[PDB]
């Protein structure tokens, strides 16, 4: 029987690299997603046409609210229903802008939203997942600039901070349990739609290994790694996978 | 004319040595409160004796909720209301206890909570003492031991991560403004008084330097450094006073 | 044809691991030593049955002193003049005792074994793998406790930090050269042979994942990763193979 | 009876401000110099005028060699000698200069330079200073800029990471017998002598908090804190006095 993941903000980019690199690797997939329906649908086509059955799609808004641990209760659960098991959990969906500190989105929303689909969305979906249940882990998708941030993402930085934090406490919490936790760390990744390529190519001239940014399956490659049983040891840790960004100074 | 600080949960233990040292370094203060009204009053009484008009108290739940920005403006305002000025925040207030990852607080409660307190409520205070602007300066009372964290405290541990990311962000965000944002990070400090000797020994046994716990006061010295002149140049900075204790392997 | 490796000290444990795993990847190898000639030599016969003439062994003593530049040209040379390249460096070889600072060997002999064989041979030897220059890649053996160090190890901990700056500087400057440069970060793997079997178990029950020490092929998986095409974009990394245990307080 | 305190590399720069800053708190000082015998001699002199038998001399080479333990066992020796105590250790003194990887004094020269004063030269005054033996502490000057270094300066950053290291070890060591070990991390302060005002704006730019340097006295004012007895529970603690330059990113 082929083991089962989970991937958050599975539909494009990053988290699609994920999902098609593990089931390349032999997952089945739940491929989550929010707004993408068509392009998660399409992925699940794609993987299904290789090998039948080993792809689903699951909704949902990671947002948080008083229905976060529903959903999150509810994801899990549509891996076991599709595939009797739930191995991995990739922790990869996010909501990124700037929430400026000085002065159509209320301020609650933009601590919803930034802080529950990068950190309680996570505990949530890593509470159920420990819950339900080898080689079981879970991967966080982290940020290598945590602690050279950008200017005015500080609820952005709070929750990949705290999303560090849940990956230490869990790792501790669960290796008695064999699930491993750890995280993946981008610098530049796939980078922004909304942004010009002036700007793309600014960002780019900065990383010392190569002066480009990783490809979504460059990342992809970490999480691998980390599911993998030549990394049985390894929980708590996060690899950053930022060809030297976080290294350069000012 | 004097300036002015607020600080908050500072009726009782390191809140209340924070609030007493920042009077007696010449400020007039804000005592905020949660439930410990008849405290936060006899505090408030008690400075008033030493001076006249230098302490107000001000009621405020820091649980996260639709409420809170607004309430986090009306702690800043009530600064301002009562001298004019507000030079000093110290995000002090803090709820602490476990969530456990695998099994009368719904867990949604738990992060308003938990989050609300020590992260959410940080940063919208944050915002309203940036946007109502010397030596003017935030403290947050971070943990020396948020990477060597309490089992099933994961919750509590991602907002104290978070903290550390707000420390960071609104350093650098703020520091156009001249407001410089830096934290304490206590080790083992004033122990719950219903905890028996016998448990707080050993964790004072676990302390390095003497083997003990450090006084709130030992706290409140290095918030009265960081808001000084002698810190003028210090931002973004994070001082744990802990002796030694994060430096104690297993 | 074949890429080419050096590992230092690695006749026997963990470089003897990572010699294997990286032979068994397809490396011809450099098997160098210092006093273990028979055990290097048994390795590399191993090695041959295997595959013929893709290992041979490079004796040096990696003690500062005035010939250890030519000791590490030679290390390096050693591996052109055998298989004509040299893809990756693995910097293993290390020395592992108490320097009390309170009070055999003079503490300046301590000073040119401790950080002269965990530092700077590391540096000497990245120096001449750099200037003799595709997938190149250099992997230091770093130290998982680095920040909670054993009581009376002041010079062999700071021989570790300095090896964590070099991991740091070289990523930086060797990037644009293409050589990347990262770290393997164990925590308790193979015990010491002099350590006692009771001291053994007592570090053994302090591991959260599996109250057991680190196998060296674990070790020698994250170095395979490290080095391998599925590593492309990282650089400056320090990988943590320790099970949990830097996470676990005092 | 005046405390007294070890500064070494105070002729001039930041040693001069912390042998200033010490002696106006009412320490009985040593300048410690290599080269600048007529700037420590003038130093001496100013503040032997203001207190008379208060200030003294003592030259030492602290480039590693097999010497260098009793030149450090001297210069505190000089301490007792003159004022009969030594209470504060202040490691100041530093060589930088770049040593780049890949191509007048040896490679073997350097390290015992770079690695000497920055590393071997504190732990064994650290060593001198213990054995020798209230509120007892050493100060290590430290680099905020440790984890971002600048491009060619390994073995210098290497060095710095070491002392990073030496202040954990001996904070965990030394704090049975009462002495605290802490460490300041300027960003940028004084520059370099040598560095036109073109350049010197360059890196002031960088700067968050106010576009500037530190002021030599900003880093004293930190130093003066960690030996004073608002500091009395911190031990192992490095206080970055950087303006914010370490949070900015590339
Ligand atoms: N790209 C980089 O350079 C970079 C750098 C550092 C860290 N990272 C981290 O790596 C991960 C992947 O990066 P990425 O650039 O691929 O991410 P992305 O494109 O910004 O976001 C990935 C997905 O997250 C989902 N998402 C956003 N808000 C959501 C909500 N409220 N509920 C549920 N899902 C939501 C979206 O799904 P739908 O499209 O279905 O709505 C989106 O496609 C993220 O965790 C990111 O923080 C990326
Ligand atoms: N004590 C230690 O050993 C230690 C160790 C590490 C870090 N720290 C940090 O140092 C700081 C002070 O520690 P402490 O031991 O003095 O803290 P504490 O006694 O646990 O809590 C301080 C105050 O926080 C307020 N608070 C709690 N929940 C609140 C809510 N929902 N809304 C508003 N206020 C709320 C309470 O005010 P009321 O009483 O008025 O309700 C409480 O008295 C905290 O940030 C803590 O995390 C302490
Ligand atoms: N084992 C662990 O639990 C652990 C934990 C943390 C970090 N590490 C790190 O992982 C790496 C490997 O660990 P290990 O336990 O396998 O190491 P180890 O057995 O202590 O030493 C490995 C080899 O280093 C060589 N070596 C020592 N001093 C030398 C000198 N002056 N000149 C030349 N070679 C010298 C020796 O080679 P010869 O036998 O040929 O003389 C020795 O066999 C080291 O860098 C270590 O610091 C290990
Ligand atoms: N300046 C900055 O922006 C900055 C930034 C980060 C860190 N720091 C750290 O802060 C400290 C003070 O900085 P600084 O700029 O004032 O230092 P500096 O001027 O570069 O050096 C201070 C003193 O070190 C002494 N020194 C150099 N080589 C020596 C040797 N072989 N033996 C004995 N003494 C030697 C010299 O004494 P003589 O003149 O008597 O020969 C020199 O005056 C240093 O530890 C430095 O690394 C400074
Ligand atoms: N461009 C970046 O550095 C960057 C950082 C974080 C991040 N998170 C996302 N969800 S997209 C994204 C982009
Ligand atoms: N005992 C501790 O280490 C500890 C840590 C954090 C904390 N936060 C509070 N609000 S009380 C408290 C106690
Ligand atoms: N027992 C350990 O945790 C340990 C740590 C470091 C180390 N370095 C060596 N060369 S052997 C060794 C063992
Ligand atoms: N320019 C700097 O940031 C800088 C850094 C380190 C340093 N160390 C010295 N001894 S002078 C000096 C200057």
């Amino acid at each position: 029987e082929a083991p089962a993941a989970v991937v958050t903000g599975a539909a494009k980019r990053i988290g699609r690299a994920i999902a098609v690199k593990l089931h390349q690797t032999g997952y089945r997939v739940v491929i989550h997603y929010h707004n993408s329906a068509e392009a998660a649908v399409s992925l699940a086509d794609e993987l299904n046409k290789e090998r039948s059955n080993t792809a689903v799609v699951c909704q949902a808004d990671l947002t948080n609210s008083n229905v976060l641990p529903a959903s999150c209760e509810e994801i899990i659960n549509s891996c076991f229903r599709a595939f009797g098991r739930c191995d991995v959990l990739v922790n990869n969906a996010s909501a990124f802008y700037p929430t400026p500190l000085v002065q159509g989105k209320t301020v609650e929303t933009q601590v919803a939203e930034l802080i529950g689909t990068n950190a309680i969305a996570p505990f949530l979906l890593t509470m159920s997942f420990a819950q339900r249940q080898s080689n079981l882990s879970i991967v966080n998708l982290c940020d290598a600039m945590v602690d050279q941030p950008c200017m005015a993402f500080s609820l952005y930085n709070m929750g990949k901070h705290a999303l560090v934090g849940l990956t230490q406490s869990a790792a501790l919490e669960l290796a008695p349990y064999g699930i491993r936790v750890n995280g993946v760390a981008p610098g530049v990744s796939l980078l922004p739609v909304a942004m010009g390529e002036e700007e793309k190519d600014k960002w780019r001239r900065k990383v010392p290994l190569g002066r480009r940014e990783a490809s979504a399956e460059q990342i992809a490659d970490a999480v691998i790694f980390l599911v993998s049983g030549s990394a049985q040891y390894i929980t708590g840790s996060i690899i950053k996978v930022d060809g030297g960004l976080s290294l350069v100074h000012a």
